[PDB]
């Protein structure tokens, strides 16, 4: 499912992402944008033999199993398919996860690139929340 910007914006909310771990809402719907272009079903290789899954683009390196990522982690516990559901619970209650590591949203590099110290607020207006 490709959601549309305030369409996702509500979804985050509803799962709880506004201000999580200080993480407003727009960096959350900002880093969805470059990641995966607001695409649930959005796949992509890394140059280390990992993929990344879903529409937050999480990878297989460290937080799922998707059968073929030798001497990986699975900490979200959850095949990378499940990640890529047009609905988002799955990427969301992992991306907690993953944004309560230590590293908050940093482990997202278009977040790092693209977002982080931006007006990200713009992500989410006109948006009915
Ligand atoms: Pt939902
Ligand atoms: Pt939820």
């Amino acid at each position: 499912k490709v959601f549309g910007r305030c369409e996702l914006a509500a979804a985050m909310k509803r799962h709880g992402l506004d201000n999580y771990r200080g993480y407003s809402l727009g960096n959350w719907v900002c880093a969805a944008k470059f990641e995966s272009n607001f695409n649930t079903q959005a796949t992509n290789r890394n140059t280390d033999g990992s993929t990344d899954y879903g529409i937050l683009q999480i990878n297989s390196r460290w937080w799922c199993n998707d059968g073929r990522t030798p001497g990986s982690r699975n900490l979200c516990n959850i095949p990378c398919s499940a990640l890529l559901s047009s609905d988002i619970t799955a990427s969301v209650n992992c991306a907690k996860k993953i944004v309560s590591d230590g590293n908050g949203m940093n482990a997202w590099v278009a977040w790092r690139n693209r977002c982080k110290g931006t007006d990200v607020q713009a992500w989410i207006r006109g948006c009915r929340l």
